[PDB]
């Protein structure tokens, strides 16, 4: 059966472990601790393919993971992960697009772009600033809400797309 491994990135509250836990357990996670890294696996059909995902969910901490490590460098695709309502969060974007570029020694990492919390009126980032930024990187952009389950499988799901493509 074919695995894809998949890394979550992006500043602290844009909601990488809410969007994780999402996919994986089908709830919205009030509140999970912004230092926690884990790994998540979960057997899924994506397009009709029996397959096994495989997420590292980020925390940006200091102590050595080799888990971490070895998430980074086989880890075939990448969601980086802002909020709407967090201009900063979508300034801090390239810094770990760049750094992904720097594991990989390679321009060309799957990866999509995540627009998060649109579930929230207060959007200080628009559709257009994102959809440009990834047009710019030339890779997908989604939209999403771990409140509200929008966009969750859709993410996800085009990022092993992406690596589908890759792979060719
Ligand atoms: N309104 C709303 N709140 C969210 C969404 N995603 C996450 N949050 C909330 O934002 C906070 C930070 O989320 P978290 O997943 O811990 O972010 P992380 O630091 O990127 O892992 C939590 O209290 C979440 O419940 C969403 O799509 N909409
Ligand atoms: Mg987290």
């Amino acid at each position: 059966m074919t695995e894809y491994k998949l890394v979550v990135v992006g500043a602290v509250g844009v909601g990488k472990s809410a969007l994780t836990i999402q996919l994986i357990q089908n709830h919205f996670v009030d509140e999970y601790d912004p230092t926690i890294e884990d790994s998540y696996r979960k057997q899924v059909v994506i397009d009709g393919e029996t397959c096994l995902l495989d997420i590292l969910d980020t925390a940006g901490q200091e102590e050595y993971s080799a888990m971490r490590d070895q998430y980074m460098r086989t880890g075939e695709g990448f969601l980086c992960v802002f909020a709407i309502n967090n201009t900063k969060s979508f300034e801090d974007i390239h810094h770990y697009r760049e750094q992904i570029k720097r594991v990989k020694d390679s321009e060309d990492v799957p990866m999509v772009l995540v627009g998060n919390k649109c579930d929230l009126p207060s959007r200080t980032v628009d559709t257009k600033q994102a959809q440009d930024l990834a047009r710019s990187y030339g890779i997908p952009f989604i939209e999403t809400s771990a409140k509200t389950r929008q966009g969750v499988d859709d993410a996800f799901y085009t990022l092993v797309r992406e690596i589908r493509k890759h792979k060719e």
